[PDB]
């Protein structure tokens, strides 16, 4: 669920993920998608096309199990959806903390009728 | 959708959404509710009360028809429930302003895991 995204956000980034990746760019919590900004927002919109992929699962709404482990986010469900939605999740998180080099605060609340439309997942 | 509901907002507030009320407090953004910080915090949680009535349609994602006439949100008829979905946000945005006086920025990005146990609706 977007609990467990955002504490995987913070884990990976060190941020708070609302202030940091709340709306930032096309992609990242704005609603739907758009075409990337920036690496950061591409994380985003990558994580969006996960969330798409799911079959069984809320990903916004089903909490799940996950695991701190060596500084390393640890799915810990075996649920093919909650499991591909905990992965959807770290890797949002893991290329959040990997771009965060490029990350542009401009971008922060970026609006709407700058984005383009996303390419398709 | 997010969006008639970010633009009643700013309609209303004058604050872009996301960065005023994107994450503020214990109710206002993701993750449920959560005992409210302050008023606006309140707005926000009487919100997702009132989103937790509708059936039949998705306050996140579905759009909705409302008319800014005489400075005033007017939700269109749409149907039943985008009606009351249109009226939900219609109270937000309208609290939110009340409240904007006592808004503090503290709150916003507040890290809504440290939120006490809402109650119930």
């Amino acid at each position: 669920s977007l609990f467990e995204l955002g504490k995987m956000i913070l884990q990976e980034t060190g941020k708070n993920p609302a202030k940091s990746y709340g709306a930032y760019g096309c992609n990242c919590g704005v609603l739907g998608r758009g075409k990337p900004k920036d690496a950061t927002d591409r994380c985003c919109y990558v994580h969006k096309c996960c969330y798409k992929k799911l079959t069984g699962c809320n990903p916004k709404k089903d909490r799940y199990s996950y695991s701190w482990k060596d500084k390393t986010i640890v799915c810990g469900e075996n649920n093919p959806c909650l499991k591909e939605l905990c992965e959807c999740d770290k890797a949002v998180a893991i290329c959040l903390r990997e771009n965060l080099g490029t990350y542009n605060k401009k971008y922060r609340y970026h609006l709407k009728p700058f984005c383009k439309k996303a390419d398709p997942c």
